[PDB]
């Protein structure tokens, strides 16, 4: 048998007032979490979770493939030498199910000083006709700010759960500056099923996606009802039980570079299942002169010898790495 994994359901709410020992006892519950198998559910969270899948079907439903290549990254269409992250990541009819969209700070304009520099890692979102999909681009740039705002709570619960005051992630990641990410992930249903599209693991299990770590401080994702997601123990892989209610979390590797591996980021994988189904992940990254000191929460005197990591040298590193080593998404 497959185990299954222990993903404790966790409200999230107090880190949103100011009850003082309310919030360390939500500190206490991501502890535990992060030190078990690294995951949690973030429940009664304010976000309008059922306004967001619907609208990300439509989307993926009745965008055309002019306009996918209108709005295509590098990997995909030559002419848009800038679009090395937003934009759309086309499926492979015959060889590729999937398929996404990805945005960026909404913040990112032609005349914000980072483009203007052209620095490494930013870029301005591009977006689909407002005639052809009314509404789209409001809705996405206001999800933005609500999973932006959630984010910036568990943070602060990241932060006490540490031992740390509230603020010590969470005044690195700011509006006008974040490189967090947004990606909007459609798995098809397909008959027959292409055989390229699926890998088989060293443990034989059939895949859609490799096992990884993410490149992320925290991952904040919503995902529709159908299970898929595995996470790595000593024992092998447990399956991560689907809630369409909540917001699965989990660290990245910058977190368990800064706490010298106290909290992992979790290695997991993506199941292949041939079923219609939504992935929608929030990738929180600071910005990209943010700094922050490792340490050692095992040692008495907390001190770490690791060297402290620039947040957009680290992005760079990563993202290119993902696609050497888990292939072009
Ligand atoms: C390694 C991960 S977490 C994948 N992420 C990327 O490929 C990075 C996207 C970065 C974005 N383009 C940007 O520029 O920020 C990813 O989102 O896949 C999710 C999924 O397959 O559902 C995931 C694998 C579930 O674990
Ligand atoms: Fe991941």
């Amino acid at each position: 048998s497959v185990s299954k994994a222990n993903v404790p359901k966790i409200d999230v709410s107090p880190l949103f007032g100011d009850d003082q020992a309310a919030k360390m006892r939500v500190a206490q519950q991501i502890d535990a979490a992060s030190r078990d198998t690294g995951f949690f559910y973030a429940v009664n969270h304010g976000i309008n979770v059922q306004r967001l899948s619907q609208k990300t079907k439509e989307f993926h439903m009745s965008i055309t493939p002019e306009e996918k290549w209108d709005l295509a990254i590098r990997a995909y269409n030559k002419e848009h030498q800038d679009q090395v992250r937003a934009g759309y990541y086309l499926s492979i009819p015959g060889k590729k199910a999937v398929e996404s969209f990805c945005y960026l700070n909404p913040n990112f304009t032609p005349d914000h000083p980072r483009i203007q520099a052209k620095t490494p890692t930013h870029e301005v979102n591009v977006w689909p006709d407002e005639t052809k999909h009314p509404g789209f681009q409001d809705f996405a740039e206001q999800y933005y700010w609500d999973v932006f705002g959630l984010s910036s709570a568990l943070l602060k619960g990241y932060a006490l759960a540490l031992g740390k005051e509230e603020n010590f992630f969470a005044r690195h990641f700011k509006p006008d500056d974040t490189l967090a990410s947004v990606v909007l992930i459609r798995y098809p249903y397909l008959d027959p099923y292409p055989e390229a599209a699926i890998k088989t693991a060293a443990d034989g299990t059939k895949l859609s996606f490799e096992w990884h770590e993410d490149v992320s401080l925290i991952t904040v994702l919503y995902q529709s009802n159908v299970q898929n997601l595995q996470v790595e123990t000593a024992a092998g892989y447990q399956d991560i039980e689907a809630d369409d209610t909540g917001y699965l979390i989990n660290c990245g590797s910058y977190m368990a570079h800064l706490t010298n591996n106290y909290y992992k980021a979790p290695i997991h994988r993506v199941k292949w299942v041939n079923a219609e189904r939504q992935s929608l992940p929030f990738f929180v990254n600071l910005g990209y002169d943010s700094v922050i000191d490792p340490f050692d929460p095992r040692e008495p005197n907390g001190k770490s010898d690791r060297e402290p990591l620039s947040y957009g040298d680290y992005l760079q590193n990563g993202l290119v790495s993902l696609i050497n080593k888990n292939g072009q998404t």
